[PDB]
């Protein structure tokens, strides 16, 4: 017990997506998350494993309107997507509102962008006031995904470097 986020204290994680958008192929889907949990893993010592049945750290689904937790989605716009902080249970796990269009390319909304976002929190991280990096809390699309400083030095700060 320390202060601060609440963080993992395993470095192998596994993942789980539950249910995908028919808003892309699912391929696209698996490249996209996948995508995201390697920009993190890249400048860390953790590592992402999927699995396709069972339970695992860090559910993602795709739901809409009232889901079972105390922040119901709003429909089109507004919030696209919300996670909880490490933990047993629900810990971990992200939540991407179906209301939304999701996409592979420039227009909004990016899902590998968004997801990049949401598995900071699922790590333990907070938002960022820097508007280049991918913690700040609105979203912005420069036309790649990539951690800004204050996101490495962010995630680092908790879990240490890599190699
Ligand atoms: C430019 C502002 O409006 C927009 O472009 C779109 C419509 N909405 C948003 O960006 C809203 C903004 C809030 C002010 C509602 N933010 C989010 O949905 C965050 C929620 C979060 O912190 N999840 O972990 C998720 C990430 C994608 C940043
Ligand atoms: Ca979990
Ligand atoms: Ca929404
Ligand atoms: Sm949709
Ligand atoms: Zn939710
Ligand atoms: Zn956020």
């Amino acid at each position: 017990l320390t202060e601060g986020n609440p963080r993992w204290e395993q470095t192998h994680l596994t993942y789980r997506i539950e249910n995908y958008t028919p808003d892309l192929p699912r391929a696209d889907v698996d490249h996209a998350i996948e995508k995201a949990f390697q920009l993190w893993s890249n400048v860390t010592p953790l590592t992402f494993t999927k699995v396709s049945e069972g339970q695992a750290d860090i559910m993602i689904s795709f739901v809409r309107g009232d889901h079972r937790d105390n922040s119901p989605f709003d429909g089109p716009g507004g919030n696209l997507a919300h996670a909880f902080q490490p933990g047993p249970g629900i810990g971990g796990d992200a939540h991407f509102d179906e209301d939304e269009r999701w996409t592979n390319n420039f227009r909004e909304y990016n899902l590998h962008r968004v997801a990049a976002h949401e598995l900071g929190h699922s790590l333990g991280l907070s938002h960022s006031t820097d508007i280049g990096a991918l913690m700040y809390p609105s979203y912005t699309f420069s036309g790649d995904v990539q951690l800004a400083q204050d996101d490495i030095d962010g995630i680092q700060a908790i879990y240490g470097r890599s190699q």
